[PDB]
């Protein structure tokens, strides 16, 4: 109901894509496969001890849609969960196609309150190709 204060996110790209994939691959949970025509949502709750969310991601051969939403939900855990496809939603990063197969894409956002970030990996426009998403999320103080 009440009106939130929402800061603009920071977004950047960086060219060290080969090293990025090498490092995150060292955890297989950090590589997700987004089926043709599918949308995958990574839910990332806010930490009480945190003030910002940071994310980075890349793909192998093709672009993919990416955006970020904030869901005003008091989450029991701070545990990250992944989901394949009442609460208020705000748009932090609009879902656009990203050339994250050529560069690492990254960004950050100041917590607007307690809630849950929705990282959207959107492959709904792809008729024939699955995508391999290499991704990292963490909070800062």
């Amino acid at each position: 109901e009440s009106l939130p204060v929402i800061a603009a996110p920071s977004m950047w790209t960086r060219p060290q894509i080969k090293d990025f994939k090498e490092k995150i691959q060292q955890d297989a949970d950090s590589v997700i496969t987004v089926g043709r025509g599918e949308v995958v949502t990574v839910r990332v709750p806010t930490h009480e001890e945190g003030s910002y969310l940071f994310w980075e991601f890349a793909t192998d051969n093709y672009d993919i849609g990416f955006g970020v939403y904030f869901e005003w939900t008091d989450s029991p855990n701070t545990a990250v969960s992944v989901h394949v496809s009442k609460p208020l939603l705000d748009e932090i990063v609009p879902v656009y196609r990203r050339d994250c197969h050529e560069e690492v894409y990254a960004g950050s956002h100041q917590y607007p309150g307690r809630g849950v970030y929705l990282l959207k990996f959107d492959n709904s426009y792809s008729l024939w190709r699955s995508k391999s998403v290499y991704y990292r999320v963490y909070y800062t103080r």
